[PDB]
Parts: structure tokens; sequence; C-alpha cells
């Protein structure tokens, strides 16, 4: 059915912990096998406060499937986003909880729906993600949800495919009209 988002609350910290350790979400995510307090210290919402990160909680009939998490991209730690000028651009990261339901449009659903949550922002400008050049699963994925491949960038986390979507790409696709 329908994916939607709610905040991430500090009670969903020890669910997040278990999924960041499921052999699925490892390979592409941390580098890192976080340890519940690694996990409590970093993920707490008023932390990633601290680098302009807001969590949530995808949810699937009542069920939570996954995590996804926003950020402004000017404000993001040293050595992130080091060019950026635009205060309205935000980036994004997610992950589906159940090996299980990968490869079956869920994620597409999810970041279709963090995608039109964040231009209900009329603040946001354009909305970007980073995605391993190895990950071409997350790459067809936005792809799929309306980003397009701009190039390589050196980030912390390595070289990554910076993938973009703006606001007048979202108003224009919203209709075929
Ligand atoms: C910036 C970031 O957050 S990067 C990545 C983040 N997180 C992770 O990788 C965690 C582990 N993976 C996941 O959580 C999920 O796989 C997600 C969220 C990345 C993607 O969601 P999914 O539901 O698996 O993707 P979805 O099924 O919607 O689309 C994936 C597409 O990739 C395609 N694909 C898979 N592998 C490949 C490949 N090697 N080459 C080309 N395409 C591929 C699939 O065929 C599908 O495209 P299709 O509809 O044209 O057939
Ligand atoms: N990893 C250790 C911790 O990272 C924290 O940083 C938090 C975020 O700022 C950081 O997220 C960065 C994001 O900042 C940056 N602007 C974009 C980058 N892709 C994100 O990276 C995140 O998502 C990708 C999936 O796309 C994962 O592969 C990666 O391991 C994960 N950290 O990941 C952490 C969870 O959101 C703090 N810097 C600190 O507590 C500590 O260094
Ligand atoms: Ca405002
Ligand atoms: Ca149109």
């Amino acid at each position: 059915d329908s994916v939607t988002l709610r905040l991430m609350t500090e009670h969903d910290l020890a669910m997040l912990y278990e999924w960041l350790n499921r052999s699925h979400i490892v390979e592409w995510w941390g580098g890192a096998r976080p340890t519940l307090a690694d996990v409590q210290e970093q993920y707490l919402p008023s932390v990633l406060a601290q680098e302009s990160v807001t969590p949530y909680i995808a949810m699937l009939n009542g069920e939570p499937i996954g995590y996804a998490q926003s950020y402004v991209a000017l404000g993001s730690g040293d050595g992130w986003w080091e060019e950026e000028t635009d205060p309205g651009v935000r980036g994004i990261d997610q992950l589906l909880a159940n090996a299980s339901q990968l490869g079956k449009g869920l994620g597409t659903k999810l970041v279709r729906a963090l995608v039109e949550l964040l231009f209900n922002d009329p603040e946001v400008t354009k909305i970007q993600t980073d995605p391993s050049p190895s990950n071409l699963r997350a790459i067809r994925c936005y792809e799929k949800a309306g980003f397009e491949r701009q190039g390589t960038v050196t980030t912390p986390d390595g070289p990554a495919v910076y993938m973009v979507q703006t606001r007048q790409a979202f108003e224009r696709t919203r209709s075929d009209a």
C-alpha cells in the first residue's frame, strides 16, 4: 500500500540498532556495525539536529519498514558539501529494514514520499543524494524516484554519484499536462 513517514523518536533507537546490524544494511551503510550505545549516542534526534539531520521512520500498513533522514546540505559536518551556497538544498539517505522487501519498488515509494515531504517546505529548492558508485541498486531507485545523475563528487565517505531533483522538475512531473 502507501509508504508514509513519521519523525523518529528516542523510542525507535533500539529497533534502529537492530536494523543497522542486518547484513543487507551493513553492506551499504556505516562503512559501521554500530553498538547499541553508538546508535543511541549518534541517532538521538536531538544529536542529529546538531548536524542539521532529521530522522524518519518509514511506515507501511502500520508497520515500520525503514529508516530515512533528510539534511540541510549547507549545515552538514566538516568536509561535507563545502561548495554548497543554497540553504534550500536538502539531501536524503535511506534504508529498508527487511531483506525480503528489497527490489520490489518499496524504496522508490519511500524516496517519492520523502521528496514530496521535503518540497512541502516552501524554502526547499532542490533535493540531492550521494549513493556510492558501487551501489547501483540505490542509484536506479533514485532515478525511478525522479533524481538525475550529475557526476562524481568527493565526500568524506569517498567518491559518490551526486544526484539531484529540483523543485521545477518535481512540479513538471506532477502531471502529464
Ligand atoms: C544516499 C543513500 O541513502 S545510498 C543507499 C542507501 N541504503 C542502502 O543501500 C541500504 C540497502 N538497500 C536498501 O535499503 C534499498 O535497496 C534501497 C532503499 C537503496 C532501494 O530500495 P528498493 O526497494 O530495493 O529499490 P526499488 O525496488 O524501488 O528499485 C531498485 C531498482 O534497482 C535495480 N537494480 C538492482 N541492482 C541493479 C544493478 N546492479 N544495476 C542496475 N540496476 C539494478 C532494480 O532492477 C530496480 O530497477 P527496475 O525497477 O528498473 O527493475
Ligand atoms: N558515523 C559516526 C557518526 O556520524 C554522525 O553523522 C550522522 C549524519 O550526519 C551522517 O549522515 C551523512 C550525512 O551527514 C551526509 N550529509 C550525507 C551522507 N550520505 C550521510 O551518510 C549516512 O548515510 C549513508 C547512506 O547514504 C551511509 O552509507 C553512511 O554510513 C551514513 N553515515 O551519518 C550519521 C547518521 O545520520 C555524526 N557525525 C557523529 O555522531 C559520528 O561521526
Ligand atoms: Ca519556514
Ligand atoms: Ca507536466
